[PDB]
């Protein structure tokens, strides 16, 4: 409740702290009409209870303009309520964008590492539960929470001042005794709300991860399994949720009870005091007003609110969300690339793992030269696109050094490193919407013409004549409603038009077949001048490497051959001639 | 609000129809006790309203039982109120858990088209909104809709039978006035709800699709683009909520104006009435109390239940998703696969388009022999995969057979089609827990040593001594946090575990090297006997599918070519002879 704080009365911005000190005087107003409307109700009772003489008397006007002013007090009451809620939420509601756009941005900053971890619709949720939660807290802290302890004060006062202190006695023993049983139920309920949360999230994790991977759940005939686990999170969230609204019900209800006794003796003690002559039926009718009109919205607000705590911890997780750790930032320092120059990676020594208990760099050290076609070779799961995810500075090695152009790759602004540096990733999940949006992902700022000529360089022209929708034709969920070749191409494209000039490319011939593959090799080799741009392939097709001005073989994290293609064909006990012969034959 | 009533009030069942009914009688006697407390008071009051003589004399014994009725009836109505929130509690957790559970269960009974149109974050979000508005609505109609009905009729009434006719004109006029003004205001604020809605969905869309994409986020640099989408989306949300918030402040306000002109124009009426020796103070403070505890619950109840439309538009699309079609299903008299025998399909002048304005296959005939190898090549885009989505039924074709056996595949229970069959997919989405339940996906029913030794087969052991967590490395989102070769081997051994009869590969082999690869097909070719599979390889390294019996040439939709290896490479005009060249070499 302190970050919320901070969004609602920030330094500087003058303008919403003097909307909240409007709402403030609003409620305080309102509550103060509503406190002041039982008296005139009293002055018109203890006036009305007169003996007329005449049926035909017309009313004085005195009573009239008294209840004139016990009207209008009320509609203050509701209409202060209502303003203070509009701009309340002119306030919140901007608190909610701020928070919402933040936190966007940090999950973008955030690394990689902290997202592979997590599941996507988990963060999604957790967003939306939190904005939720933001909206309730507020929406429940400023019109049911301060503005009932703010009448409840006034009311203990005026109950202490105006009927002696017996009054006062018996509503601050009914407050302790109202904490004290709140208290002692909360820390009996907080553990079925514990119970259901956990559940839920348990619920819907299951839900989304079989949804996700649909295909993979039909494919094996495993729905009733994972319906079955869908119903045990259900129904220990059922048992969980039923248990936390009796037990609220048993709160609400003793509660209640608290209330009535000590609206009854108040009752009491006001009877026996009319009876010495000192208060009056008014007297009676005002207090159990004042304390009856205090009451039922209590009541209300606490049997309707069951679900703020919840609230609290959507809105924590939110806020923790906006404070996890950045580990890949700029220096204080930060350089910036060169102008007009081909680049050039060097690995000094480097020493990765992606955990702390595995080491998948064992003191790796290469040169990636500038102007060249490199190829980097190996087994499975030997370091090849942990290469790629370092010098594009996803994550940081623990020991060593990335240079480029002789400066390590921490001097320089990521947001500029990462913008000369082009990738054709293994995995390429595409966007729902039209290939035209997706190609165009790599330069935004690109004319529709270039689009055009580097879709027809990617060899995609033929697909886009036979689709009737062509640069349309939405590609469903992460391009799963076309081909895995057409994946690829786009994303050789998006390449393409990001015009950069170290172009990793990770195994972005797998799904195409020998002829597009050529194809699309020569189309790119052809576009680029002969010593600008700086080209890394990651490939398993040994036969459209062969070109490489230098085929870097690593294997368990350490690099073991490097030179041209013949230089290790024709070499005893080379890998790289092991893996050509089993690839000939 | 009818399938709702379905699942409140179900066929057979008598148990929550009870529970409703008593739910409901609770309701009625809550309202009762609510709208008798106030004669009680009314008899204190006109009780107390004698002159006293001695102020030393004790409290009669009647006012102090009267007040203890009072007192005892608002208890019992707060009482009854809780203990109807705890029954009905019971009734909707069962309610949303059989909802939640239907609609699982078909999302998973639905075909695959409906799936990859849509976003799976979009179904999760929409299932958990409608959920929670289930809730909402049911909260909200138990609570604090269908009581506040019955105790104004019931108000409305008592006014009419014990104070004359005027008070019932008067109230009869409120309610008019007070409805026709709901209305006209209503009709103006559904605009500004829909707007947000809309917004937020879109934000919504914005940010899921961004972060399921951040590599392709990062890879591009264009994270500022992203966020001034979503801060454009969120800036419409905002407007929306403000002005939605500001009309329903205005709603409230002439609502409670309305309320409050009836209220004084009663006590008018009750204070002449006065005058004429016909009612007394007590008849008053009857009236006011009577009414004033009948409008603030409704007017906070107003305020409070500001967002119940939206819930049901979320009960609605969550009832839609229960009630959309399912194109896929078995017939009426569905037979199952033969016992013990190799299956064969053909496809007989089959015709398929994913959508009606494009055709994938004009007219394809062919036959996957039994016991057999064969092997499945073509340009991308093909129709490839395709096959391998008809034969496992997830579409089935507009024109055309499908035999296995010699029977359609539409006479066939389409649950024990899809157990005989196992694929390895071209993507291959994983679960974000262990290897182990990965591994264990394909036969849940599986003993622990055969999970270890398809593994070993998978050539996945090496990779499990590496590992520090073996058998428990979490993989991530998807799969992301191992190797894309990883992938392919653990889906390989979900498929060797199966131990299904009809094998489809549709390019396994895409991100192993040669090693692995050759040392995988060799495992795999020799773990079955020679005449019991029937394998079909949907291959782009023609170099791993020579020793294939038959092999399938298609392109643009039509079988081309059928044939052994040789039988086609020494054979000019051949589509799989210029393919072959351009590999050799
Ligand atoms: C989390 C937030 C917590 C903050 C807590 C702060 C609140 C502290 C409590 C305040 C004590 C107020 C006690 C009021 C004493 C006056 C009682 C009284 O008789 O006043 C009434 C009604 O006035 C009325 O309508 C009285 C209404 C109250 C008057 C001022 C309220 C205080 C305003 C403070 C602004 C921040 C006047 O009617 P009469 O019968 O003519 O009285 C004759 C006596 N002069
Ligand atoms: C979406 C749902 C819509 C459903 C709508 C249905 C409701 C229809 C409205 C009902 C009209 C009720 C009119 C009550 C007339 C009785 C008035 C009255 O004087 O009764 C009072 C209080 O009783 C009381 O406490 C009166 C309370 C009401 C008595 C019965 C209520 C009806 C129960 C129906 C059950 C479904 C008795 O106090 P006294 O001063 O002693 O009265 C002397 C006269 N005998
Ligand atoms: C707490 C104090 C309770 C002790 C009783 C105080 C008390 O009786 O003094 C009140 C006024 O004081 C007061 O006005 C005390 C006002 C109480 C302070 C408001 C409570 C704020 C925090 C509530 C939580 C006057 O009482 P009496 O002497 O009987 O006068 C009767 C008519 N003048
Ligand atoms: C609607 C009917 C309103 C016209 C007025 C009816 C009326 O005055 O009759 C009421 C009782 O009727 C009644 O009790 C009518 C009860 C009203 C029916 C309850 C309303 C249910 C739907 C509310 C929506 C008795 O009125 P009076 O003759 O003045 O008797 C005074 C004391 N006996
Ligand atoms: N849901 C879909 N909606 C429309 N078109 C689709 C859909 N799914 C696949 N396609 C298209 O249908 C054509 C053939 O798809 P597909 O069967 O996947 O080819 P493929 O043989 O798998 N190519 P590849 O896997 O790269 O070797 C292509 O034009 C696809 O883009
Ligand atoms: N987030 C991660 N956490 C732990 N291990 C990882 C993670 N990501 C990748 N790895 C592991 O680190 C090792 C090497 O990963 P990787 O760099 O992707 O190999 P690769 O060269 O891409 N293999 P391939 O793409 O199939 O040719 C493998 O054992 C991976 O499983
Ligand atoms: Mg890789
Ligand atoms: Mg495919």
């Amino acid at each position: 409740l302190k970050d919320l704080f901070r969004y609602i009365w920030p330094k500087g911005n003058n303008k919403v702290r003097i909307r909240v000190l409007i709402a403030l005087g609003l409620l305080i107003s309102a509550k103060i009409l509503n406190v002041q409307v039982p008296f005139f109700f009293k002055q018109t009772i203890d006036s009305m209870n007169i003996a007329w003489d005449d049926p035909t008397v017309a009313l004085p006007a005195a009573i009239g303009l008294t209840i004139l002013c016990y009207g209008v007090a009320r509609f203050g009451s509701v209409l202060f309520g209502e303003l203070r809620n509009a701009v309340f939420a002119k306030v919140a509601q901007n608190a909610i964008r701020t928070v919402s756009l933040q936190t966007f941005q940090h999950l973008m900053k955030l690394d990689l590492g902290w997202h592979l971890s997590r599941q996507t619709g988990g963060l999604t949720r957790a967003m939306d539960r939190g904005t939720k939660g933001i909206s309730q807290v507020l929406t429940a802290m400023v019109f049911h929470i301060i503005p009932i302890s703010f009448e409840i004060s006034v009311v203990c006062g005026i109950l202490t001042y105006q009927f002696g202190a017996s009054f006062a006695a018996i509503t601050f023993s009914t407050m302790l005794l109202y904490s004290i049983f709140t208290i002692k139920t909360t820390a009996w309920r907080t553990h079925f709300r514990r119970d259901a949360n956990k559940a839920d999230n348990k619920a819907a994790s299951v839900a989304l991860d079989s949804l996700i991977n649909f295909e993979a759940v039909k494919y094996f005939n495993n729905e009733k399994y994972l319906a079955d686990k869908y119903n045990g999170s259900l129904m220990n969230y059922r048992d969980s949720q039923i248990k936390v609204s009796q037990s609220l019900a048993f709160l609400n209800s003793g509660q209640n009870l608290i209330f009535t006794t000590a609206l009854t003796a108040m009752m009491y003690m006001g009877c026996t005091g009319v009876i010495g002559g000192n208060l009056t039926v008014g007297d009676l009718v005002l207090i159990n007003q004042l304390v009856f009109q205090l009451s039922v919205p209590l009541n209300f607000l606490g049997s309707v609110y069951r679900d703020l705590k919840q609230s609290l911890i959507d809105m924590e997780t939110l806020f923790k969300l906006r404070k996890n750790e950045v580990k890949i930032k700029n220096a204080e320092r930060p350089l910036m690339l060169p102008e007009n120059v081909p680049y050039d990676i060097t690995f000094e020594n480097v020493t990765f793992g992606y955990h702390p208990d595995r080491k998948i760099l064992k003191n790796a050290s290469f040169t990636i030269p500038a102007g060249w076609k490199t190829a980097i070779v190996g087994s499975s799961g030997s370091g090849k696109s942990t290469i790629l995810k370092l010098v594009f500075r996803f994550y940081d090695p623990e020991s060593g050094r990335i240079l480029i152009n002789g400066r390590d790759i921490k001097e320089y602004d990521i947001d500029a490193l990462r913008k000369v540096i082009g990738v054709v990733p293994q995995d390429t999940p595409l966007f729902n919407d039209t290939i035209w949006e997706n190609v165009k992902f790599g330069r935004i700022d690109a004319t529709d013409e270039e689009v055009i000529t580097v879709v027809e360089k990617a060899q995609l022209a033929p697909l886009i004549k036979k689709l009737p929708q062509g640069f349309d034709t939405i590609v469903g969920e992460r391009g799963l409603m076309i081909s895995g070749g057409e994946k690829q191409r786009l994303a050789i494209a998006r390449v393409l038009l990001k015009n950069a000039r170290i172009m990793f490319f990770d195994e972005a011939t797998s799904a195409l077949d020998t002829h597009t593959e050529q194809a699309l090799l020569r189309t790119i080799r052809d576009n680029f001048t002969s010593g600008s741009r700086t080209s890394v392939y990651i490939a398993h097709r040994l036969r459209t490497i062969a070109d490489a001005d230098k085929i870097i073989v690593l294997d368990n994290g350490r690099v073991r051959e490097e030179g041209k293609h013949l230089e290790l064909l024709a070499m005893p006990g080379s890998l790289y001639r092991e893996l050509w012969t089993i690839q000939e034959d």
